[PDB]
Protein backbone atom coordinates (compact mmCIF):
# COMPACT_ATOMS: atom_id res chain seq x y z
CA UNK A 1 0.00 0.00 0.00
CA UNK A 2 2.73 2.27 -0.27
CA UNK A 3 1.36 3.89 -3.78
CA UNK A 4 -1.22 5.57 -1.52
CA UNK A 5 1.21 6.77 0.90
CA UNK A 6 3.38 8.26 -2.43
CA UNK A 7 0.92 9.50 -3.45
CA UNK A 8 -0.51 11.83 -0.85
CA UNK A 9 3.01 12.92 0.00
CA UNK A 10 3.48 13.97 -3.37
CA UNK A 11 -0.29 15.69 -3.56
CA UNK A 12 1.27 17.50 0.41
CA UNK A 13 4.50 18.54 -1.21
CA UNK A 14 2.91 19.85 -4.58
CA UNK A 15 0.44 21.86 -1.93
CA UNK A 16 3.48 23.38 -0.36
CA UNK A 17 5.36 24.60 -3.20
CA UNK A 18 2.32 26.19 -4.55
CA UNK A 19 1.63 28.06 -0.88
CA UNK A 20 5.46 28.74 -0.37
CA UNK A 21 5.56 30.07 -4.16
CA UNK A 22 2.32 32.42 -4.72
CA UNK A 23 2.17 33.48 -0.88
CA UNK A 24 5.11 35.16 -0.27
CA UNK A 25 4.33 38.03 1.74
CA UNK A 26 2.16 35.93 4.61
CA UNK A 27 4.84 34.17 6.58
CA UNK A 28 4.28 36.60 9.69
CA UNK A 29 0.32 36.18 9.64
CA UNK A 30 1.03 32.26 9.11
CA UNK A 31 4.17 32.11 12.19
CA UNK A 32 1.57 34.30 14.34
CA UNK A 33 -0.82 31.60 13.56
CA UNK A 34 1.19 28.91 14.74
CA UNK A 35 2.60 30.42 17.75
CA UNK A 36 -1.15 31.82 19.13
CA UNK A 37 -2.51 27.74 18.55
CA UNK A 38 -0.11 26.58 21.67
CA UNK A 39 -2.34 25.04 24.38
CA UNK A 40 -0.67 26.88 26.76
CA UNK A 41 -2.73 29.54 25.28
CA UNK A 42 -5.70 27.73 26.51
CA UNK A 43 -4.82 26.80 29.55
CA UNK A 44 -3.52 29.99 30.73
CA UNK A 45 -6.21 32.59 29.43
CA UNK A 46 -9.02 30.78 27.94
CA UNK A 47 -10.07 28.90 31.06
CA UNK A 48 -9.78 31.80 33.66
CA UNK A 49 -12.00 34.01 31.66
CA UNK A 50 -14.86 30.91 30.93
CA UNK A 51 -14.44 29.25 34.44
CA UNK A 52 -15.76 32.90 35.90
CA UNK A 53 -18.17 33.54 33.38
CA UNK A 54 -20.60 30.28 33.37
CA UNK A 55 -18.61 27.97 36.29
CA UNK A 56 -19.11 25.06 33.76
CA UNK A 57 -17.52 25.55 30.35
CA UNK A 58 -14.29 26.00 31.83
CA UNK A 59 -14.51 22.26 33.33
CA UNK A 60 -15.52 20.87 30.31
CA UNK A 61 -12.72 23.26 28.30
CA UNK A 62 -9.89 21.43 30.54
CA UNK A 63 -11.31 17.93 30.14
CA UNK A 64 -11.45 18.15 26.26
CA UNK A 65 -7.96 19.38 26.09
CA UNK A 66 -6.86 16.87 28.17
CA UNK A 67 -8.09 14.06 26.91
CA UNK A 68 -6.97 15.69 23.37
CA UNK A 69 -3.20 15.56 24.70
CA UNK A 70 -3.31 12.05 26.26
CA UNK A 71 -4.85 11.16 22.96
CA UNK A 72 -2.81 12.56 20.62
CA UNK A 73 0.31 11.65 22.79
CA UNK A 74 -0.39 7.84 22.93
CA UNK A 75 -1.15 7.63 19.06
CA UNK A 76 1.47 9.58 18.40
CA UNK A 77 3.86 6.72 18.88
CA UNK A 78 1.93 3.96 17.04
CA UNK A 79 0.61 6.35 14.15
CA UNK A 80 4.11 6.62 12.12
CA UNK A 81 3.61 9.54 10.69
CA UNK A 82 6.36 11.48 8.60
CA UNK A 83 7.12 15.66 7.70
CA UNK A 84 7.22 16.91 4.97
CA UNK A 85 10.54 18.71 5.11
CA UNK A 86 12.40 15.82 5.08
CA UNK A 87 10.39 13.37 3.00
CA UNK A 88 11.06 15.59 -0.15
CA UNK A 89 14.91 14.90 0.53
CA UNK A 90 15.21 11.27 1.40
CA UNK A 91 12.47 9.55 -0.95
CA UNK A 92 12.62 7.80 -4.23
CA UNK A 93 9.21 9.23 -6.06
CA UNK A 94 11.33 12.18 -7.61
CA UNK A 95 14.33 9.64 -9.28
CA UNK A 96 13.77 10.28 -12.70
CA UNK A 97 11.87 13.73 -12.60
CA UNK A 98 13.03 17.20 -10.89
CA UNK A 99 12.56 17.34 -7.17
CA UNK A 100 10.40 20.01 -6.04
CA UNK A 101 11.98 23.13 -4.17
CA UNK A 102 10.70 23.22 -0.57
CA UNK A 103 11.96 26.23 1.81
CA UNK A 104 12.50 25.56 5.46
CA UNK A 105 12.11 28.34 7.91
CA UNK A 106 13.15 28.55 11.60
CA UNK A 107 9.81 26.99 12.62
CA UNK A 108 10.01 24.30 10.18
CA UNK A 109 12.90 21.96 11.79
CA UNK A 110 10.87 18.83 14.40
CA UNK A 111 11.72 16.19 16.26
CA UNK A 112 8.54 14.22 16.93
CA UNK A 113 6.08 12.26 14.42
CA UNK A 114 3.55 14.81 12.61
CA UNK A 115 0.39 11.78 12.44
CA UNK A 116 -1.99 13.06 14.65
CA UNK A 117 -1.33 17.08 14.32
CA UNK A 118 -1.54 18.41 18.10
CA UNK A 119 -1.80 21.53 17.34
CA UNK A 120 -5.54 21.60 15.13
CA UNK A 121 -6.73 19.01 16.83
CA UNK A 122 -6.63 20.85 20.47
CA UNK A 123 -7.63 23.82 19.07
CA UNK A 124 -10.86 22.18 17.14
CA UNK A 125 -11.82 20.71 20.05
CA UNK A 126 -11.55 24.07 22.56
CA UNK A 127 -13.18 26.59 20.59
CA UNK A 128 -16.20 23.96 19.37
CA UNK A 129 -16.56 23.56 23.25
CA UNK A 130 -16.67 27.42 23.54
CA UNK A 131 -18.79 27.76 20.04
CA UNK A 132 -21.67 25.63 21.30
CA UNK A 133 -21.21 26.93 25.09
CA UNK A 134 -22.04 30.13 23.40
CA UNK A 135 -24.92 29.18 21.23
CA UNK A 136 -26.19 27.26 24.43
CA UNK A 137 -26.14 30.48 26.05
CA UNK A 138 -28.38 33.38 24.79
CA UNK A 139 -30.77 30.28 23.31
CA UNK A 140 -34.35 31.98 24.22
CA UNK A 141 -32.27 36.68 15.23
CA UNK A 142 -30.50 33.28 16.47
CA UNK A 143 -30.51 31.98 12.84
CA UNK A 144 -27.69 34.81 12.05
CA UNK A 145 -25.95 34.22 15.11
CA UNK A 146 -25.42 30.96 14.50
CA UNK A 147 -23.86 31.62 10.67
CA UNK A 148 -21.34 34.12 12.11
CA UNK A 149 -20.01 31.63 15.02
CA UNK A 150 -19.81 28.89 12.61
CA UNK A 151 -17.82 30.79 10.05
CA UNK A 152 -15.75 32.14 12.38
CA UNK A 153 -14.61 28.12 14.02
CA UNK A 154 -14.00 27.02 10.38
CA UNK A 155 -12.18 30.32 9.43
CA UNK A 156 -9.72 29.75 12.74
CA UNK A 157 -9.73 26.06 11.41
CA UNK A 158 -8.99 26.73 7.99
CA UNK A 159 -6.12 29.54 9.16
CA UNK A 160 -4.65 26.85 11.58
CA UNK A 161 -4.53 24.18 8.97
CA UNK A 162 -3.18 26.52 6.44
CA UNK A 163 -0.43 27.62 8.82
CA UNK A 164 0.86 24.06 9.90
CA UNK A 165 1.08 23.18 5.95
CA UNK A 166 3.05 26.82 5.30
CA UNK A 167 6.07 25.82 7.41
CA UNK A 168 6.46 22.64 5.87
CA UNK A 169 5.70 20.42 9.22
CA UNK A 170 2.26 18.35 8.12
CA UNK A 171 0.77 16.82 5.38
CA UNK A 172 -3.50 18.10 4.78
CA UNK A 173 -5.01 14.41 5.66
CA UNK A 174 -2.89 14.93 9.15
CA UNK A 175 -4.35 17.98 9.68
CA UNK A 176 -7.41 16.97 8.59
CA UNK A 177 -7.83 13.95 10.75
CA UNK A 178 -6.51 16.14 13.78
CA UNK A 179 -9.43 18.36 13.07
CA UNK A 180 -12.32 15.33 13.02
CA UNK A 181 -10.70 13.57 16.13
CA UNK A 182 -10.86 17.18 18.00
CA UNK A 183 -14.00 17.49 16.83
CA UNK A 184 -15.32 14.00 18.01
CA UNK A 185 -13.55 14.16 21.45
CA UNK A 186 -15.47 17.43 22.17
CA UNK A 187 -18.69 15.68 21.11
CA UNK A 188 -18.43 12.74 23.17
CA UNK A 189 -17.66 14.87 26.31
CA UNK A 190 -20.62 16.53 25.54
CA UNK A 191 -22.69 13.80 26.28
CA UNK A 192 -20.77 13.27 29.91
CA UNK A 193 -22.59 14.49 32.65
CA UNK A 194 -21.12 13.02 35.88
CA UNK A 195 -17.58 14.80 35.35
CA UNK A 196 -18.97 18.07 37.12
CA UNK A 197 -19.75 16.87 40.68
CA UNK A 198 -16.86 14.36 41.10
CA UNK A 199 -15.46 14.11 44.54
CA UNK A 200 -11.02 14.43 44.75
CA UNK A 201 -11.49 10.22 45.06
CA UNK A 202 -12.20 10.01 41.27
CA UNK A 203 -9.90 12.56 40.18
CA UNK A 204 -6.80 10.86 41.87
CA UNK A 205 -8.33 7.78 40.76
CA UNK A 206 -8.71 9.03 36.74
CA UNK A 207 -4.94 10.50 37.04
CA UNK A 208 -3.74 7.31 38.44
CA UNK A 209 -5.14 5.92 35.61
CA UNK A 210 -3.91 7.52 33.06
CA UNK A 211 -0.30 7.60 33.73
CA UNK A 212 -0.11 3.85 34.45
CA UNK A 213 -1.61 3.04 31.44
CA UNK A 214 0.70 5.61 29.48
CA UNK A 215 3.75 4.56 31.10
CA UNK A 216 2.86 0.44 30.61
CA UNK A 217 2.13 0.92 27.42
CA UNK A 218 5.39 2.90 26.29
CA UNK A 219 7.57 0.02 28.15
CA UNK A 220 5.50 -2.94 26.42
CA UNK A 221 6.31 -1.05 22.90
CA UNK A 222 10.08 -0.31 24.51
CA UNK A 223 9.96 -4.16 25.09
CA UNK A 224 8.86 -5.74 21.96
CA UNK A 225 11.48 -3.78 20.13
CA UNK A 226 9.05 -1.05 18.09
CA UNK A 227 11.43 1.87 17.58
CA UNK A 228 10.32 5.01 18.99
CA UNK A 229 12.80 7.79 18.57
CA UNK A 230 13.17 7.17 14.84
CA UNK A 231 13.06 10.76 14.13
CA UNK A 232 15.80 12.03 15.75
CA UNK A 233 18.04 10.67 13.13
CA UNK A 234 15.83 12.41 10.25
CA UNK A 235 15.87 16.08 12.06
CA UNK A 236 19.63 15.97 12.18
CA UNK A 237 20.65 15.77 8.73
CA UNK A 238 17.95 17.13 6.47
CA UNK A 239 17.89 20.26 8.41
CA UNK A 240 19.90 23.14 6.99
CA UNK A 241 21.02 24.67 10.05
CA UNK A 242 22.11 22.26 13.06
CA UNK A 243 21.01 25.44 15.29
CA UNK A 244 17.28 25.00 14.60
CA UNK A 245 17.32 21.86 16.15
CA UNK A 246 16.35 21.46 19.49
CA UNK A 247 17.18 17.85 20.97
CA UNK A 248 14.81 16.89 23.49
CA UNK A 249 15.50 14.24 26.62
CA UNK A 250 12.29 14.93 28.54
CA UNK A 251 9.55 12.51 26.58
CA UNK A 252 7.38 12.57 29.32
CA UNK A 253 7.35 16.69 29.29
CA UNK A 254 3.47 16.96 28.52
CA UNK A 255 1.74 14.27 29.46
CA UNK A 256 2.69 14.72 33.70
CA UNK A 257 2.06 18.60 32.46
CA UNK A 258 -1.81 17.35 31.77
CA UNK A 259 -1.92 15.13 35.00
CA UNK A 260 -0.90 18.23 36.83
CA UNK A 261 -3.42 20.25 35.24
CA UNK A 262 -6.41 17.68 35.98
CA UNK A 263 -5.21 17.39 39.69
CA UNK A 264 -5.13 20.92 40.09
CA UNK A 265 -8.41 21.25 39.30
CA UNK A 266 -9.69 18.73 41.33
CA UNK A 267 -7.57 19.74 44.37
CA UNK A 268 -9.07 23.67 43.51
CA UNK A 269 -12.41 22.67 43.23
CA UNK A 270 -12.85 20.25 46.37
CA UNK A 271 -11.51 23.12 48.88
CA UNK A 272 -12.84 25.45 51.21
CA UNK A 273 -11.43 27.92 49.79
CA UNK A 274 -13.75 27.22 46.99
CA UNK A 275 -17.11 27.36 48.45
CA UNK A 276 -16.49 30.57 50.50
CA UNK A 277 -15.70 32.91 47.92
CA UNK A 278 -17.38 31.28 44.72
CA UNK A 279 -20.01 29.67 46.21
CA UNK A 280 -22.52 30.43 48.61
CA UNK A 281 -20.95 33.95 49.14
CA UNK A 282 -23.38 37.34 49.95
CA UNK A 283 -20.66 39.28 47.68
CA UNK A 284 -20.94 37.80 44.01
CA UNK A 285 -21.60 40.64 41.48
CA UNK A 286 -19.46 40.85 38.33
CA UNK A 287 -17.00 43.13 39.00
CA UNK A 288 -16.47 40.75 41.64
CA UNK A 289 -15.97 38.42 38.56
CA UNK A 290 -14.42 40.82 36.40
CA UNK A 291 -11.77 41.70 38.95
CA UNK A 292 -11.31 38.39 39.46
CA UNK A 293 -10.43 37.47 35.56
CA UNK A 294 -8.14 40.15 35.42
CA UNK A 295 -5.69 39.58 38.28
CA UNK A 296 -5.69 36.26 37.59
CA UNK A 297 -4.31 36.79 33.90
CA UNK A 298 -2.16 39.34 34.75
CA UNK A 299 -0.36 36.87 37.97
CA UNK A 300 -0.66 33.86 35.75
CA UNK A 301 1.21 35.97 32.32
CA UNK A 302 3.69 36.83 35.51
CA UNK A 303 4.32 33.73 36.70
CA UNK A 304 4.58 32.09 33.51
CA UNK A 305 8.00 33.02 33.35
CA UNK A 306 9.61 30.30 35.46
CA UNK A 307 11.53 27.90 33.91
CA UNK A 308 12.25 24.74 36.08
CA UNK A 309 15.89 23.47 35.58
CA UNK A 310 16.06 20.45 33.16
CA UNK A 311 19.20 19.24 33.99
CA UNK A 312 17.75 16.32 36.70
CA UNK A 313 14.84 14.30 35.09
CA UNK A 314 13.20 14.18 38.54
CA UNK A 315 13.14 16.80 39.52
CA UNK A 316 12.51 18.59 36.15
CA UNK A 317 9.18 15.90 36.03
CA UNK A 318 8.52 17.17 39.38
CA UNK A 319 8.48 20.60 39.44
CA UNK A 320 6.77 20.75 35.89
CA UNK A 321 3.75 18.73 38.01
CA UNK A 322 3.58 21.47 40.12
CA UNK A 323 3.92 24.53 38.38
CA UNK A 324 0.94 23.02 35.53
CA UNK A 325 -1.24 21.92 39.03
CA UNK A 326 -0.77 25.91 40.26
CA UNK A 327 -2.68 27.63 37.72
CA UNK A 328 -6.32 25.91 38.76
CA UNK A 329 -5.10 26.45 42.20
CA UNK A 330 -4.28 29.87 41.95
CA UNK A 331 -6.98 30.75 39.34
CA UNK A 332 -10.37 29.03 41.48
CA UNK A 333 -9.19 29.36 44.79
CA UNK A 334 -6.53 31.36 46.03
CA UNK A 335 -6.82 34.66 44.19
CA UNK A 336 -10.85 35.05 44.54
CA UNK A 337 -10.85 34.51 48.17
CA UNK A 338 -8.11 37.27 48.43
CA UNK A 339 -10.38 39.42 46.15
CA UNK A 340 -13.41 38.45 48.52
CA UNK A 341 -11.85 39.55 51.94
CA UNK A 342 -10.47 42.62 50.09
CA UNK A 343 -13.10 43.53 48.52
CA UNK A 344 -15.91 42.78 50.92
CA UNK A 345 -15.02 46.15 53.46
Amino acid sequence: MEEGMNVLHDFGIQSTHYLQVNYQDSQDWFILVSVIADLRNAFYVLFPIWFHLQEAVGIKLLWVAVIGDWLNLVFKWILFGQRPYWWVLDTDYYSNTSVPLIKQFPVTCETGPGSPSGHAMGTAGVYYVMVTSTLSIFQGRFRCLNVILWLGFWAVQLNVCLSRIYLAAHFPHQVVAGVLSGIAVAETFSHIHSIYNASLKKYFLITFFLFSFAIGFYLLLKGLGVDLLWTLEKAQRWCEQPEWVHIDTTPFASLLKNLGTLFGLGLALNSSMYRESCKGKLSKWLPFRLSSIVASLVLLHVFDSLKPPSQVELVFYVLSFCKSAVVPLASVSVIPYCLAQVLGQ
